[PDB]
């Protein structure tokens, strides 16, 4: 870490040509011009987003260098500062494997019975990459009929077979284009199986010379264990901005209600191995709220949780002082409580950022200046709302979308002179970073409207 | 005179005006083909109407020229056949090209098993003396 002050004294004596470093450090003069940020919330005006700007600083990087590690809460870290909202018009199994395979999480949404979000969670950790996700086995003793089907039910229509679920032998299409008989399709005979666990890039050279459209995972038991199509082989992308677990498989989280009817739903959710829980409610601190915190400190050690939302530093020590390990920061984005919301993330960052305990900028968030200022702020990770409905995964696609998000953050910290969203926070709270605020008159010129 | 040359020679199940590469033909310009017509499995010898096919798997993981199918295929239409033939011989065969090869053993006509799939009976035939169809011309 080092200021535009020492970087730009420095940088000029790795080109070359005293008392200067003597009489004053590093630090070698910069005029004093725009608010700290301490500064900038002083006068109690609540901003928000829209009032603020971020003053440009000394450029000595390319916009491809600006590390964006932020940390979701004490114990898990994301290579992307973005997250998938725990909305059901947003997030979905599919989404949070999208945004875990782009270095964010995904919170799985709670509009539904327990068992339906625990399926959800088991379906997200158990990916693979390659392998299909919860293979359609069917039953040698099927009519082929209700196989041919399928193929208007789920769409596929090479389907794998054995006794009832996971191989005896393979239907495809082609075994059934021309015809209803039972069973006259492919027995045991496959060319080049798995013969156990395999890497995928040795699949991708068993298909080359397969030449078929299925590769069956099999077991020294002589039985099915996964299974590979060809089409997904021809279109699987590198993904190092990896965010898995020790056990090198997807994190993703959950939402869960207060309710004393929810001890049940955080069962389910911790028997299908969910790495981290958000505790959704429109007040976070409440007395159930807290007793909901200690009940899972108290039950299940391992289980990160995240704080249901606060805007104040009175809300936040509450929760905090509870044992949580994050806090939504965001309330009111009519209802005569909340906050506007560029103070909310400043107050409870700040307030928070005592203990270590990482906060989430959620609401009203909906261009990349926005999610670069908040991040500026002190969140630590934004929470994309319905910026991401009407998306292909939503219940135009996250995959390609998600780097246009990480190249304008990139751009933005660049910008601003900060080669890693940890230093541009070190740079803010240092009072390094100046900010200016912006008259009506100035943001009805230079865009917003 | 084209058109007309194409309506003349319709043949049903067969396809009309078959598109066949050259063995030495790098895949990129068979490849890009499946850009141009959009079809992919083409089959392959000297210039015109002998080695096998080259098809879209062959080329889905990858430059090379002729490291595909050499003669090698499975059962095909040994001289000329009937549709419903032939139909059985897809069957059994499981493959989506089979070739109709003359007595010389070269190709003379394709089959693609996509449109075996949707061939109907025409009992409304408007076919001329020699059972080909009729055509106008302005
Ligand atoms: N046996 C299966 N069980 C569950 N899903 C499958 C299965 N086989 C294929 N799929 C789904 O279908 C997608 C495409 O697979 P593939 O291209 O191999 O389909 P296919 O079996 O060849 O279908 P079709 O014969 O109609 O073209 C996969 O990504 C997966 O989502
Ligand atoms: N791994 C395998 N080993 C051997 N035979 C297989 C294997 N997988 C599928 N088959 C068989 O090979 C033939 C072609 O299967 P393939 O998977 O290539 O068809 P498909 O891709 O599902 O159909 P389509 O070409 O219409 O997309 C069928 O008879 C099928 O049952
Ligand atoms: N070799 C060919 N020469 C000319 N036309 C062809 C040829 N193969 C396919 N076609 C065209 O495409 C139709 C048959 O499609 P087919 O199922 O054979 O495509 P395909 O080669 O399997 O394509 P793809 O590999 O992309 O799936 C024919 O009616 C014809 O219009
Ligand atoms: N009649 C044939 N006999 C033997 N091999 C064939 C024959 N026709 C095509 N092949 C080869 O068999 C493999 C599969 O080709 P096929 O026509 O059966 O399906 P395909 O064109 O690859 O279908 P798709 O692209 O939809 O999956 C390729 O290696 C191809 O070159």
């Amino acid at each position: 870490h080092e200021t535009a002050a020492q970087r730009y004294s420095a940088r000029l004596l790795q080109a070359g040509y005293m008392a200067d470093y003597l009489i004053s450090g590093g630090t070698g003069y910069v005029p004093e011009d725009g608010l700290t940020a301490q500064q900038l919330f002083a006068s109690a005006d609540g901003l928000t987003y829209n009032d603020f700007l971020i003053l440009p600083g000394f450029i000595d990087f390319i916009a491809d260098e600006v590390d964006l590690t932020s940390a979701l809460t004490r114990k898990i870290t994301l290579k992307t500062p973005l997250i998938s909202s725990p909305m059901d018009t947003v997030t979905e199994a599919d989404m949070a494997i999208a945004m875990a395979l782009m270095g964010g999480i995904g919170f799985i949404h709670h509009n539904c019975t327990p068992e339906f979000q625990a399926n959800e969670v088991r379906k997200v950790k158990k990916f693979e990459q390659g392998f299909i996700t919860d293979p359609v086995v069917l039953s040698p003793s099927h009519t082929v009929g209700d196989v041919l089907e399928a193929k208007m039910r789920h769409g596929f229509s090479g389907i794998p077979i054995t006794e009832t679920g996971t191989l005896v032998g393979i239907v495809t299409s082609r075994d059934i284009d021309f015809l209803l008989l039972s069973e006259v399709m492919t027995p045991r005979i496959e060319l080049v199986v798995a013969p156990a666990g395999v890497t995928l890039k040795e699949a991708n050279e068993i298909l080359q010379r397969s030449k078929k459209g299925k590769l069956p995972i099999v077991n020294d038991c002589d039985e099915l264990v996964a299974i590979i199509a060809r089409t997904d082989l021809k279109k699987n992308r590198d993904y190092p901005l990896a965010s898995k677990d020790s056990q090198k498989q997807l994190l993703c989280g959950a939402a869960v209600g207060t309710r004393e009817d929810d001890k049940y739903r955080l069962d389910l959710l911790t028997q299908a191995g969910v790495d981290v829980i958000v505790l959704d409610s429109s007040q976070g601190n409440s007395v159930y709220q807290i007793a909901m915190v200690h009940y899972i400190k108290q039950k299940y050690p391992h289980l990160q949780v995240i704080g249901g939302n606060v805007v104040t530093a009175a809300q936040a020590k509450n929760l905090i002082d509870a044992g949580v390990d994050g806090l939504r920061v965001g309330m009111g984005c009519v209802m005569a409580c909340g906050r506007p919301q560029g103070t909310a993330v400043y107050k409870v960052a700040e307030y928070a950022r005592r203990f270590g305990v990482p906060i989430i900028a959620d609401g009203g968030i909906q261009t990349v200046g926005h999610v670069v200022k908040a991040l500026a702020l002190g969140a630590s990770t934004v929470m994309m709302g319905s910026l991401l409905a009407a998306t292909t995964e939503a219940p135009g696609s996250i995959q390609k979308f998600v780097p246009y998000l990480i190249a304008g953050i990139q751009h933005g910290c660049q910008d601003i002179g900060a080669r890693s969203l940890s230093v541009l926070r070190s740079m803010m709270y240092s009072g390094e970073l100046k900010f200016e605020k912006r008259t009506m008159s100035a943001q009805i010129e230079g865009g917003v409207h």
